[PDB]
């Protein structure tokens, strides 16, 4: 059939984004892109397409959109929705060639059929994108791209607009959409394809699928948000139980909005070296990021620095606790650092102005540098029967109901930049999680805050519940 | 859901491998592995599940099954139909963990559920693998994983037996079996997906797709095979157009019946010093293969080597090209090497003893090396006017149907090894494709037979015609 599909995913923001094209002439697109365009134009050149347009699906919350990098760099169509009210509209795309899409409208890439379905419900403007092959099947429709309308055993969340943009009562106004525009969805075909914008771990969602396609058919019969008749009934639903919104969403909003910055304009980050000598200039110079396993940021780090591991959860922590508004100075390995900043960048943390390989920490100054103490539980079990300890649970409002060790004080993660002065600089912190994971990042928080003493217990609260160990 | 699925694909032999598991228990599966396993226990290790089975939907043909080498290496299940007849029964599972798979039998790997299909058509014992999610709707099915039984819009060829076992008459016998299989596909809910074995331009199929699956209702509707009311007509229809049968098909087919020999049994390849002086006994030693882009290779290279240049179209032409019964000498640069290595294990070119990087060439003897010319169109085209050269065009028939250069000679670089002889030592050869790929290809196996002068036509018959030269039909 001539027609080429693929999907790009990225597991650090749980993103789905498709090239789409027409081998018998090459024209392709791009739907939802990434800011970072270079697998899209990498794969178009090997496969010998050309992308001639990149089409958004929504407004996107937890990602820089790359339509305008892709109207820059491959001279390509920004196709974005003008069905959202006056203050959900993309008027920078206007100085580009663009399309400013209706429901019922039509692009055509030679064989690859696209039509619009206006489909409100995450977002007021969102719109999804159904598929026909116009060269064998003109009018038997094969997929839909679902944005964060449908996803694979969810549908897209409501509130963000109310939550990051303080839009009042918009959440039980656009619940009401999503159950409308759901109708539209049940009224395609059973064996059309559904290709969401997010999967397995989203903020966008409350249950995403590690699936990373379905059905109108199987999500028919499956999916929970597609059972309900009552209205009412599912705006109760819907809202309930949905993840916390990370507070970067009210920034990407604007930013996708109005349009990013280039990342030609902001340019490479140079690779510094950096002798003892220099080290307290860059600490005073900007926030310092290391992304070290936090075993190793634990025995020396630079004082005030913060430590974020490299690893799947990157992005979602960096979103959390690092600010826009502020210039970042990396510690990170050679190997790594371009796929670090271009996880950054796709944020839009953009103000990343050097870096230089954590070897640097080794022969660093004693009044540059920190460290906190990593520690068992049995340590802290005998800290606890003369009370030697504050005890900080990072874990989440849920874990926290069913279980947490005595005497113990709850801030999740997530909220422990805003209540860090109810931690008391001048007592002994020891911090835990389930596993080791956040709290290890809370220490270095702490560190910087300036809580000289502070422990983290290894293995974290199922470690402390395998020793047999007391829980209240 | 709580369930995890994850499509492989290898470009260069279009082939879709699946890992499947349960994200509550961990328990996965992959569904028709490459040789090379270690992406999918890397990705099974970071995703928290832990491979207990290795599926395979039919004895392949166009590369080795890492059933075995899963078996091996994460304990593996063995997991393979016995829907075959006797000549079509893979035994040496038996010494492993193993499942010998019937119609309608099950397999659980936590709230994984996957009932077996018998479906022959593309082979006697082929079997799809229907999955079901037994945590949310443990009687609606989800997935088709279909191997080469039905692709995005085609269906597999049902004549590899034949071409290349020898089985007289098992075509239409096959043919007829896909037809049948066919109506049980059809009995399956529209919604239901379809995951094939592989995607477009493989030669287990005439027509495959560039989008990686479907689904029973749109295959219904658009695959050409499930539009044939008529059985007859079918056969038919099936039969024809389909695309030549490697040679190499025949010892995949027997590789993975008795059960490939393992990676760790070969060893690694030596990166190997080749100074000037150790260029002789090594060319002596075995076919050497260097992977250096035509242009290069042309202007310099060791005097019998072969030339198949480093892209997606390796791995085709080294099953055409190669032996595997002779060692292999390659040279490749230490970037790629690996990789170009872990290509030829893919499609059972085993012996390959040393590599090293194309800088050997460079200062390598007057006697130990050899060259041919690239030409342009004009060139060749003045050479025309007093028949100067011996054209030979490598292209497929249905290119040289369409027209070719005057006075030309027609073989296609897939015959080119067995038809050699023809081709005379001590005429001017001057070899061209549709562009220029196949034709650097072929100048190097001409040089290697021990063609003299041989020159390769660059742009090939496009650029030709292009400049408005002489064709004929
Ligand atoms: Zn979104
Ligand atoms: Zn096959």
């Amino acid at each position: 059939n001539a027609m080429y599909l693929r999907r790009f995913y990225d597991e650090g923001l749980a993103h789905a984004s498709y090239l789409v094209g027409c081998q018998e002439t090459g024209e392709a697109c791009v739907i939802d892109p990434a800011r970072d365009v270079e697998p899209y134009l990498l794969t178009a050149k090997r496969e010998g397409l050309r992308i001639v347009a990149a089409l958004e699906t929504h407004i996107h919350a937890d990602f820089v959109s790359g339509a305008r990098e892709m109207a820059d760099r491959a001279g390509a169509a920004i196709c974005v929705s003008d069905e959202g009210p006056p203050e959900w509209k993309s008027e920078y795309v206007k100085a580009y060639p663009h399309r400013l899409l209706k429901d019922g409208d039509e692009l055509h890439f030679g064989n690859v059929r696209i039509v619009v379905m206006h489909t409100p419900g995450h977002t007021p403007e969102h719109v999804s994108y159904l598929l026909y092959d116009g060269k064998t099947s003109p009018d038997v429709p094969m997929a839909l791209f679902s944005g964060d309308f449908v996803f694979v055993g969810d549908v897209g969340r409501p509130d963000l607009l109310e939550r990051v943009a303080g839009e009042s009562g918009s959440s039980e106004a656009l619940a009401r959409q999503m159950f409308r525009s759901l109708r539209k969805f049940e009224a395609l075909p059973d064996h059309v394809q559904v290709l969401p914008a997010h999967g397995a771990g989203s903020a966008c969602g409350k249950a995403l699928g590690a699936v990373p396609s379905s059905t109108v058919g199987y999500e028919k019969l499956v999916n929970w948000a597609l059972q309900h008749k009552d209205e009412d009934a599912f705006v109760q639903a819907l809202l309930a139980g949905q993840p916390e919104a990370p507070i970067y969403f009210a920034r990407m909003k604007l930013v996708n909005k109005v349009g990013p910055r280039l990342l030609a304009e902001l340019g490479a980050p140079e690779r510094v070296d950096l002798p003892p000598e220099r080290v307290r200039a860059w600490r005073e110079g900007g926030v310092v990021l290391d992304v070290r396993p936090a075993d190793a940021f634990a025995k020396r780090h630079l004082a005030g620095s913060l430590n974020i591991p490299w690893n799947k959860s990157f992005v979602t922590w960096a979103g959390w606790l690092l600010p826009a508004d502020r210039p970042i100075h990396l510690l990170a390995a050679d190997a790594i650092a371009p796929d670090v900043i271009r996880a950054l960048r796709s944020i839009g943390i953009d103000d990343v102005v050097d870096w230089t390989d954590p070897a640097a920490v080794d022969r660093a100054a004693p009044d540059d540098v920190a460290s906190y103490a990593n520690v068992s539980p049995d340590e802290v079990r005998g800290a606890l029967a003369q009370q030697g300890l504050w005890l900080l649970d990072v874990r989440n409002v849920d874990e926290w109901a069913g279980g947490h060790l005595p005497q113990a004080h709850h801030i999740p993660l997530s909220k422990l930049a805003a209540h860090i002065h109810d931690v008391p600089r001048d007592g002994s912190v020891c911090v835990y999680c389930r596993t080791g994971g956040r709290s290890a990042i809370a220490a270095s928080l702490l560190r910087a805050h300036g809580v000289g003493d502070v422990r983290n217990m290894v293995g974290g609260y199922e470690a402390w519940r395998g020793k047999g160990f007391p829980v209240e």
